[PDB]
């Protein structure tokens, strides 16, 4: 039957992790709390079996999930701390995010205030930023992996789908995996880049304004067929402003998208109010940016 340990050690780095509360799955993963015995800090370890890995392209997608993630350090991406194995399992230790996701508070809140979603996006933006300018395309990015900590911070996880950039121009022609937000380049198959990740945070923007993603249907194929349409509308109530940029970023043409560093230039996000922070009050009521308090 094969069952996780209790205590997970590292025979390299000598650290062991008292295994707490269990998180979830995510994907092959069973996620779990994870203490330092010695030094008591809480991370969240993802556990992988062996057992389902007995591919070696399954077991070449991890190691380069991985190798992608590991040499990765930005305030909005998920921070690493390390990994191991042992015959049974592949231990993942990553930064531990109190908060979950953008996806459980989309669940509770829908459509965002417009200077939340400016909050968020800024942020979503600079990890992709610091991604981008180190040649790695994310290929996911999805609400359900931009996590939140204790202070609403985003943080940038599952290097899943990630792939690195290794020459100038380079288009990549395979995505073995089903992203949330799938670029019309990827779906036709005809080679995409830098400008997937784009289109998904333009998807993004549409969902955390609107109040659901842009290209919904009952089918995913008939949710590919609209996206290779560019079959998508948005509400009168969005303001001309944040409509122009989610238009922008939502175009057919990889070409025709701005790139990630023009982004936060955009009069969306300079003529509008970004919140220094987010009251916690904030993951279940809207706020209403009051100048003083009554
Ligand atoms: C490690 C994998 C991925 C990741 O990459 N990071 C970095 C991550 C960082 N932080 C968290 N944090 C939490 C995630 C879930 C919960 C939570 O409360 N889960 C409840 C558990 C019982 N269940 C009935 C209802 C859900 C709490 C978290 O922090 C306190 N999760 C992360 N995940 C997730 C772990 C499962 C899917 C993805
Ligand atoms: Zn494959």
């Amino acid at each position: 039957a094969k069952e996780i340990p209790e205590v997970l050690v590292d025979p390299r780095s000598r650290r062991r992790y008292v295994r707490g509360r269990f998180l979830g799955k995510g994907g092959f993963a069973k996620c779990f709390e994870i203490s330092d015995a010695d030094t008591k800090e809480v991370f969240a370890g993802k556990i992988v079996p062996k057992s389902l890995l007995l591919k070696p392209h399954q077991r070449e997608k991890m190691s380069m999930e991985i190798s992608i993630h590991r040499s990765l350090a930005h305030q909005h991406v998920v921070g690493f701390h390390g990994f191991f194995e042992d015959n049974d399992f592949v231990f993942v230790v990553l930064e531990l995010c109190r908060r979950r996701s953008l996806l459980e508070l989309h669940k509770r809140r829908k459509a965002l205030t417009e200077p939340e979603a400016r909050y968020y996006l800024r942020q979503i933006v600079l990890g992709c930023q610091y991604l981008h300018r180190n040649r790695v395309i994310h290929r996911d990015l999805k609400l359900g992996n931009l996590f939140l900590n204790e202070d609403l911070e985003v943080k940038i996880g599952d290097f899943g789908l990630a792939t690195k950039v290794e020459y100038d121009g380079e288009r990549k022609k395979v995505l073995c995996g089903t992203p949330n937000y799938i670029a019309p380049e990827v779906l036709s198959k005809k080679g995409h880049s830098f400008e997937v990740d784009v289109w998904s945070i333009g998807c993004i923007m549409y969902t955390l304004l609107v109040g659901k993603p842009p290209f919904e249907t009952s089918c995913l194929k008939e949710t590919y067929l609209r996206i290779k349409k560019n079959e998508y509308s948005i509400p009168k109530h969005i303001n001309p402003v944040a409509a122009s940029l989610i238009q922008k970023m939502l175009q057919t043409d990889p070409t025709a998208r701005p790139t990630i560093n023009e982004l936060l230039n955009d009069e969306f996000f300079t003529s509008g109010y970004i919140p220094a922070r987010l009251p916690i009050t904030c993951l279940t009521i809207p706020p209403r940016f009051s100048i003083a308090p009554s």
